[PDB]
């Protein structure tokens, strides 16, 4: 018994061909079996054929004869029909209103998450849907990790390098950061984890949360995890105020934050707030200075990744007192600075997943890109707040999409807060890049920022771009472009102060060759995101629509504080980077 997903209307009926069972009313859950291929019903019970070896699940095959459900063959001589007068039958007939269309919960039920259109479609249904879409997108997501073959530990080889047996009849994950394992030791009647894991070609390459001495027979899973149902929405009813709501402003501030007093004004006179931060714009800052500026203030500090919470918690060290924080863990190695797991100190630090149920002055949501509506929902449903501020970029890296083949996710569509972001706006912007040399704020600026995108710094005249196709060759799932990497050692030798770049692709494979070839510190754009460094080696390796995404390559080029070589597939971006031009040797 629950709440119609599209018409809200009380039920005794969840449609058990979705993976998420939603509550369907009479009217909607009828719309919904007889206009696709769902025709398993649930209710108390769930509506089958309830005769001995009879495998009759369709509804509209079924009827209540005595207190049981039947199919044709099997019912009594007095029964009725589950699924007539344009409803199906249940608790709670009388009341339901239905829907004019249910076309779009029907494509949420049953579109399998590899198109774009299901991710524009699930970012632009009414709230409901929203959440439905969420959760069947995650349990889809969770589903297909189970479809991967066991890793087993065959040989070791060395230390950091193993030999990989895998399951029969099953495909492998890709072999990068994305997909982190679970190993497992072999025991007597069952199995116990021995921590979460990474894997690249090498034999493999194991990057390992924790050491050990791993041997033979030990094996890898990416650990799935129970999807829980959304009941809050991914954005709470917005509200305008006059004057600053239950907020005291400090009379005392530093010059450091005072660039940032307007901004937290506008914090206190609404009920959720966006800000967007370009790269090196302060975004942490911010996120702390409010504490400051409102020093009475219990402020929960959230995001999806604990490095995210972290570096929260590393700008909170600085400034805030440490006996009034606290990090939450469940129960990886994160921020260990502060009191752990007190949910009534002022200011909590806490990944989404992890959040307790509580209140708070202000939630301060950072790194938002990288949110889904999943996430979202579960913020509302566990944090009830006087402010939600939004921090983030829709113009850097959202959530990896594992399912996605079909077109590429526009940031309109990372998620609810990114949607009002690119369409009405965001309340507040950061304008000026301390970080980045001007050649790459000028970039970005245009590229991403609609201009708006301010430099701090002078051109360093350190920001050089090749035009250089070379040769691509893919291995199981990444890409490599030797020649790319030689035009690189070739420039090193001409230029060795370059010596202390980081080297950065969009590419696993790519970063693996470079590393041995260069003997440059590697950084796929997803993982450099965040990161910053004095020079940066960015070879595009091909012209995807992967190497080619704007928000990769607005991360990848707002790396550098000082210079940058770009060595380009893509005319297009090639023409769009403000850098010197150097020809070929
Ligand atoms: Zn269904
Ligand atoms: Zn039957
Ligand atoms: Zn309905």
């Amino acid at each position: 018994v629950g709440a119609c997903v599209l018409c809200n209307s009380q039920t005794s009926l969840r449609c058990g061909a979705c993976i998420r069972r939603p509550f369907l009313c009479c009217k909607c859950c009828y719309d919904h079996v007889i206009s696709t291929s769902h025709k398993l019903v649930l209710s108390v019970n769930p509506y089958v054929c309830n005769a001995p070896g009879c495998d009759v699940t369709d509804v509209t095959q079924l009827y209540l004869g005595g207190m049981s459900y039947y199919c044709k063959s099997h019912k009594p001589p007095i029964s009725f029909p589950l699924c007539a007068n344009g409803q199906v039958f249940g608790l709670y007939k009388n009341t339901c209103v239905g829907s004019d269309n249910v076309t779009d919960f029907n494509a949420i039920a049953t579109c399998d998450w590899t198109n774009a259109g299901d991710y524009i479609l699930a970012n632009t249904c009414t709230e409901r849907l929203k959440l439905f879409a969420a959760e069947t997108l995650k349990a889809t997501e969770e589903t297909f990790k189970l479809s991967y073959g066991i890793a087993t530990v065959r040989e070791v080889l060395s230390d950091r390098e193993l030999h990989l047996s895998w399951e029969v009849g099953k495909p492998r994950p890709p072999l990068n950061r994305n997909y982190v394992f679970t190993g497992y030791r072999v025991t007597k009647n069952s199995k116990v984890q021995i921590g979460e894991y990474t894997f690249e070609k090498g034999a493999v390459v194991y990057r390992g949360t924790t050491t050990y001495k791993l041997n033979v027979g030990d094996y890898f899973v990416l650990t799935s995890h129970t999807v829980m149902p959304l009941s809050a929405p991914t954005l709470v009813p917005q509200e305008h105020y006059v004057r600053i709501t239950g907020l005291y402003p400090t009379l005392n501030i530093s010059d450091e934050f005072s660039s940032n007093v307007a901004n937290y004004q506008k914090v206190g006179m609404q009920k959720y707030s966006t800000l967007q931060g370009p790269p090196g714009t302060g975004k942490s800052h911010f996120a702390i200075g409010l504490a400051l500026y409102y020093p009475s203030a219990r402020i929960v500090y959230t995001a999806c990744s604990h490095a995210a919470v972290d570096a929260l918690c590393e700008k909170a060290l600085k400034y805030l007192p440490i006996d009034k924080c606290s990090r939450i863990i469940p129960a990886v190695e994160c921020f260990d600075k502060f009191k752990v797991n007190s949910t009534l100190e002022q200011y909590v630090f806490c990944t989404v997943n992890a959040l307790p149920e509580t209140t708070a002055d202000i939630v301060v949501f950072d790194e938002i890109s990288m949110a889904t509506n999943y996430d979202l929902s579960v913020v509302n449903a566990r944090l009830r707040a006087k402010h939600y501020v939004y921090i983030g970029d829709p113009a850097q890296l959202p959530a990896p999409r594992t399912l996605l083949t079909k077109g590429t996710l526009e940031p309109e569509y990372f998620n609810s807060v990114c949607r009002l972001m690119k369409t009405i706006g965001p309340d507040m912007f950061l304008g000026t890049c301390r970080r980045c040399p001007a050649e790459i704020v000028d970039t970005v600026s245009a590229l991403v920022y609609d201009n708006k995108l301010k430099a701090h710094k002078d051109k360093s005249a350190q920001c050089f771009k090749m035009f250089y196709k070379g040769v691509i060759t893919h291995d199981v799932s990444s890409a490599i472009n030797r020649p790319q990497i030689g035009v690189v050692r070739e420039f090193l030798t001409r230029n060795p102060a370059w010596r202390k770049a980081v080297f950065i692709s969009p590419y696993n494979s790519q970063n693996a060759v470079a590393s041995k070839i260069l003997g440059l510190p590697t950084q796929t754009v997803d993982s450099s995101q965040g990161s910053e460094y004095d020079y940066v080696i960015f070879t595009q390796t091909t012209e995807t629509a992967h190497s080619c995404n704007v928000n990769r390559f607005n991360v990848a080029i707002t790396r550098a504080k000082v210079g940058i070589l770009c060595i380009m597939s893509d005319r297009d971006l090639y023409d769009k980077l403000q850098f010197t031009s150097l020809e070929i040797p």
